[PDB]
């Protein structure tokens, strides 16, 4: 339903970044990108790239940059704005945020395709995103169903919300039919399944994977894998791209203008080859478990909100065991120190 | 619901073949395998395994052999009729050829079990084919609900409609308690699903292959993976089954009388064994990646319309790009030459 | 909705074992467990782990040794009572029972958590129990909710009921809010699957642990992996929940004290390390695939009612395969011996 049948970058942007400056210097530089370092698509974001504090700054910075540098942008322009399931609050924030950066008066709003929206839950949280689109183009004289939503699946809820797609589009009270791309958002995503590995370094989720690949079949949308945080893992990318392909989920989240040119270049069929036969650069092959003490400090002492709320679960874990086992009080201190249970005690 | 508890070996046969002689040479041959050699299921195959051209051909010849062999064949007979949830010409062929199959004067359809559906979308496709068995039961006066009807999950639509199965199927609205088998078609489903791999072999889907066995398990249905090509590569194919057999998918699509038997032998218990402790022929040791040229090439100088179709993604990629993507028109001919750009920019 | 947030130990002790002796031996020892030895929930289990001719003795002992010693318990105490989706007689079994266990008078139901509830199939199943906890509730002024309901999940029809919880509990017609645990059964549900593995060792059903994980994340409840019977296997263990842990299923059944101890164990933050780097006690170095004469004996001269059932799926294909395949009756004489072939067809 879209003029994208296929997207393989989907890269973000901090929207309002705090050190002096211009702080929609994130946003001129990536606004003028070309070629394989330009992204497919391309998500201004005003959600969790860039701090709460900043939001509002950076709604006006992205109509101030695509105002003045969009009509020139090769690929799709869709800012990401905030949403929560569960927030209320958030909600009306992203909406607001929605109808300003869509006045038309303002020049972004033409070099605009859509909007992604994270954190939604099931298909009648999408329908109060939808509702919004619906409102804002009315309040603008768009065409209805002009701007695309985009998704990030990122919770349990979303997962689901992803099977019965097909017949809650249809219904004629939503636009749903903008629906356009369904982005799995591994970061929040790991949060809400409350997953946790010993480095700390996301799971794989195959079947999530699987799932949005399905989903997005099954109701004409494109599917999209999440972010890929270990950068200078290039290799680890690729391999993680080559897997999704295998899922059908072909285009994945991009942090940098190198990802983008890796990503860009890695669906598209190879140059020549090839034939297989059956049988300080040290940090790439090393990785750090850390212990209790060193996850209470990586807070205490204190990566994104994501980053930090998806790695409180040992913690939220080990409190939770405290105030509920007094018998296991002794051992507990016995094997973290007296020390050490007293402090993680104190985090929520 | 059905005689076959369990079904092991599920064998297709084309049902016309182009090349002079005797058109109905494959299935009067398949007709005759018996013990070990024989299916459990025998599909007569007048979807893919069939030029289109010879489909009403294939329609008389399964008449034809079913009429003079049939009843001697000693497992159960399914012919694979056409079918496709988005087209309503090819659902209206795949009814007519079932009508004249069951013809009873024409003695086929008292050794015919049932009917194998390709195609099919969701569950609101699955009764459109539902209705057609009833009907061609009422007008050839065959008890109703004996026409077993199976269904190739090759869709991500379809591979959501197994979900809900329990409940529909007790709708008195139809007749779906006639579902038999449920059969994954892993090459449709990797063009449906719009997934790549570098050699282009199959995805090996665990997911689709977990869920299609639960499916089975809640609805009273019976699991059967589908088609594994590399027929050479004796030992893959039981390792595969190894592995559907650990998701409770017991039956596999059989490709040839080879297959028949190896897939008819693997889930019955060893003779002897085993104890196992902890720690030319060169073609089933290597494979090939294809160049961009090389896969121009595997349909630009032209392995059924299921290879065919679900080859032609990393095209179908690079053509939307290149549509889309004027400023990266520069770097696609630094990268491929001018003249494959625009050599694969015609194949759609 | 409940007092833990999060669950690791979900252990189980027979209620009545007929050994002479007292039958409730190790209901009392167990109820002696503290610290680190102790589950977070402990499951006096009158289903499985327990002869079905002790059951109503089991009932018995429950109130008689949680009457004596519940008070001082320090985790929560969740009886497994039988039930069976496909058994009326079943299901007013463990009814019966858990409104003898509850009754006010015997002192047993104050330290009562709740129950888990085996065997469950579809939505409208789980909420006959739901009706039973109600009723039961209010024939012994229990407050409406107080019991809380966990499920197996150990059937195919279960583990779709999962998918649309949220909105069916909120249905005012059920109390269905009690729901507290989603605990996976790999036993039973490698059974209603049909799976079978050459070592008879369960499949590892990833997409179960994902499936049953989402749900509870959706629906608020807590996830927990079913038991690992090889008890030795201590490493092995540990793998599956690093594994389970991946997923966000923090919890796993416990068999043994030692099981407890490790599963406390594993998912609280390690005391120290540690730093990774890219590149008779050979029990748990073999395992041992049986013929079919193994397997006919290890029911034939004949471990629960769970790991029976569960290994009785190739000789139920044998079954079908010889009932159906005359032709065949040759080779597979040829195969096993006239002997075995005519031994393994009573068994059913
Ligand atoms: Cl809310
Ligand atoms: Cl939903
Ligand atoms: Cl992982
Ligand atoms: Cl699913
Ligand atoms: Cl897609
Ligand atoms: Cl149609
Ligand atoms: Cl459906
Ligand atoms: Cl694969
Ligand atoms: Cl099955
Ligand atoms: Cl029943
Ligand atoms: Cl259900
Ligand atoms: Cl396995
Ligand atoms: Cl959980
Ligand atoms: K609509
Ligand atoms: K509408
Ligand atoms: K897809
Ligand atoms: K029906
Ligand atoms: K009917
Ligand atoms: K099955
Ligand atoms: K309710
Ligand atoms: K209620
Ligand atoms: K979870
Ligand atoms: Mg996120
Ligand atoms: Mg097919
Ligand atoms: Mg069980």
């Amino acid at each position: 339903r879209h003029d994208r049948e296929f997207v393989r970058t989907f890269f973000t942007s901090p929207t309002a970044v705090e050190g002096e400056d211009d702080s929609a210097k994130m946003l001129r530089r990536a606004a003028g990108l070309r070629g394989m370092q330009a992204p497919d698509v391309w998500v201004p974001d005003n959600e969790d790239a860039t701090a709460p504090s900043m939001r509002d700054e950076g709604a006006e910075n992205i109509v101030e940059v695509i105002s003045e540098q969009g009509a020139e942008f090769p690929g799709e322009i869709h800012p990401r704005m905030v949403w929560h399931r569960d927030s209320p609050e958030t909600r009306y924030q992203g909406f607001q945020h929605m109808l300003d950066i869509t006045d038309p008066e303002r020049g972004a709003v033409e070099h605009i395709h859509g909007f992604v929206i994270p954190e939604v839950g099931g298909i009648d949280d999408w329908k109060k995103a939808d509702e919004f689109f619906t409102i804002v183009e009315h309040e603008h004289g768009l065409d209805e169903g002009s701007l695309a939503m985009s998704v990030i699946i990122e919770s349990g809820e979303a997962e689901l919300a992803m099977g019965d797609l097909r017949d809650e589009m249809g219904k004629p009270t939503n636009n749903l039919e903008r629906l356009f791309l369904l982005v799995d958002g591994e970061v929040d995503y790991t949060k809400d399944m409350r997953a946790m590995t010993p480095t700390g370094e996301l799971p794989a989720w195959p079947e999530l994977r699987h799932n949005t690949s399905r989903g997005a079949s099954a109701a004409g949308c494109v599917a999209v894998d999440g972010p890929y945080d270990d950068i200078r893992d290039v290799e680890g990318y690729r391999e993680r791209m080559t897997d999704n392909q295998a899922k059908g989920m072909l285009g994945i989240w991009s942090l940098t203008p190198g990802q983008v040119v890796e990503a860009n270049t890695s669906p598209l069929p190879p140059k020549t080859g090839s034939w297989l036969l059956d049988a300080e650069e040290l940090l790439g092959l090393t990785s750090y478990v850390p212990s209790m003490d060193d996850i209470v400090d990586s807070m205490e002492e204190f990566w994104d909100e994501a980053t930090y709320q998806a790695a409180m679960t040992p913690i939220s874990l080990f409190q939770d065991v405290y105030e509920n086992r007094p018998d296991q009080h002794e051992e507990l201190e016995e094997r973290y120190g007296a020390g050490v249970v007293e402090r993680a005690m104190e985090v929520g």
